[PDB]
């Protein structure tokens, strides 16, 4: 239940996918390490 706050106007890398905005490149890239359909799945906690 998040407050609920979008559109903050244009972000230097954003998830056209879905539409999730970064700061950084790689934050991002990560991000759409989830969309992709390929699953690597870490090793432990
Ligand atoms: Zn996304």
């Amino acid at each position: 239940g998040s407050s609920g706050s979008s559109g903050t106007g244009q972000k230097p890398f954003e998830c056209t996918h879905c539409g999730k905005s970064f700061r950084a490149k790689g934050n991002l890239v990560t991000h759409q390490r989830i969309h992709t359909g390929e699953k690597s799945g870490p090793s432990s906690g």
